[PDB]
């Protein structure tokens, strides 16, 4: 395979270096300047288990991407925010037959994709390895790991085991999972109420866990999200879900923790995923004809927010 | 009219004295043991206008009520969160054709006061008054004023309107009003939208203009309270009473005002009546089959915050 790294991050540079290795052609796309010369200058260099390797692997600014092959596939870790701009600046390398892997762990992705391939070529993933990123062009590589993904389409399993095959002769150690819609979805409910509800009332999950309403805010957003999904035949275990959601309440885990959206608005006064998360279930429910007040007022309530703090 | 006044406060105690006067046989019930104690050792004591009256009035403690006869009229003086209970208290003066005069401005009382009387005798009203409580038994009542006044049952405008000619005998100048009901609701609607949303965002009425979503929050907001009240017979003007709402935002006037929910729980640490505001309007939604969410939700919402200040 021809393959463009669409965020070449820590994740990114794992994916790139262990395709590489095994004989694939890779191109890393990254809008990180001093990376992005790093690595053309002396290749990306990782401490792998921890051997110290380096590999000449071809890179280009996302903002550069004008003579580079057209590819096969394009693997996507770029966040939500981001991901129409890195789409645009790549399309030149698209071509008919170009598919699309996201392994961002987020709801309505496709929606952007679809404008630039087919929903036929577009897969959805989970990655389960993990990585760090030391210093432009340095990387460290930890341990194990694993790839859950699944077609969009209808009918594109078959090509959806090829993919994941693929991915497994470079070591990433990828499965087809017909369960990847349903725990985006799952994940989705604790990123549609941990985030919101903590950055509007200020208060860590712990904290939120233990107010007298969190119960019933968190069971009617995962309600919300519930029956948006069960319109495109994702039936979730509600009652799970919300035991699921109700878990980051744990200070013994991670309910000291202030959530990532806390962590975006009040702290380094930076727009809000809202509308990737909450935005996206009421965007769903306006297209299926499926109410979901919580998810609205939510997604209004963090937008009120962050202009008050001319975010 | 035998009447009890529910609530003997600075306008309790004007009501009473004035009522009193001009020859109606007046109760007054109050939670304040120094006030009662006072008033029943030397009377009600007032500078009128401005003379030293006084009157020896009938008063009991609100949990004491067993002895006195049962009356023809309430006239409700007390705070929504202490409402029911002033109610639970007194039930025992409610005889089948005891009228109830409520002088409280806010939504959804009358539910409360339903349990203890039917809705073809209770009346809603509104106080220009102006009365001070100088200390207990002691009153300052100054200036003019009147009162308007509305049935809730239907068919009883005409006993609405003796209602309020037997309160101007006593000098109160009273007077039917068909638009209480509506303005009522349409206060409620700034109650039920300045209040939480400041209360929550962290944020004066301007602030809370300034935002890109703070009209669609008013509105959807709005038309939940208009829903319900569409169930009730009143029809309000959904953009006058948004418009209404956003007036607020006005940093010349009120605008740069924290609204008093935001001084109760921010400033104060005190627990907020929400529950009497959006809260009043979930509850009417429930019974009637009209969905409140948003209601729900801010309602929710500001309990979560009363309880991440510790205030429960």
């Amino acid at each position: 395979m021809k393959i463009a790294i669409a965020g070449a991050g820590a994740m990114g540079s794992r994916f790139g270096l262990m395709l590489h290795q095994s004989g694939n052609e890779v191109l890393l796309i990254d809008g990180w300047a001093e990376h992005v010369q790093q690595i053309k200058e002396h290749g990306l260099q990782a401490n792998f288990n921890g051997k110290e390797v380096e590999a000449k692997l071809p890179i280009v600014l996302q903002s550069e991407v004008e003579k580079e092959d057209q590819v096969d596939l394009i693997i996507l870790f770029t966040k939500a925010m981001q991901l129409e701009k890195m789409l645009q600046d790549i399309q030149s390398l698209i071509k008919k037959d170009t598919e699309v892997l996201c392994l961002l762990n987020g709801i309505g992705h496709e929606d952007i994709i679809e404008k630039f391939v087919p929903m036929e070529n577009i897969y959805i993933g989970n990655t389960m390895w993990t990585a760090g990123l030391e210093g432009p062009g340095q990387v460290k590589l930890f341990g194990s790991g694993s790839v859950e993904l699944q077609n969009l389409g209808d009918g594109k399993e078959a090509a959806a085991k090829k993919l994941a095959d693929k991915l497994s002769e470079s070591g990433l150690n990828a499965h087809f999972s017909d369960n990847i819609h349903y725990s985006i979805y799952r994940k989705a409910c604790v990123n549609g109420t941990m985030n919101g509800l903590c950055t509007i009332l200020d208060v860590n999950m712990a904290e939120l866990g233990k107010t007298s309403t969190a119960h019933k805010m968190v069971a009617t957003i995962v309600n919300e999200f519930a029956k948006v999904a069960a319109v495109e035949k994702i039936e979730l275990d509600v009652p799970e879900v919300i035991a699921h959601c109700e878990s980051c309440f744990d200070p013994e885990t991670i309910g000291l923790h202030y959530p990532s959206m806390y962590q975006d608005l009040i702290k380094n006064h930076r727009l809000t995923e809202i509308d990737y998360i909450n935005g996206a279930i009421s965007r769903k429910g306006k297209k299926y004809g499926v109410a979901t007040p919580y998810c609205d007022f939510l997604t209004e309530l963090v937008h009120a927010k962050e202009d008050s703090l001319n975010v």
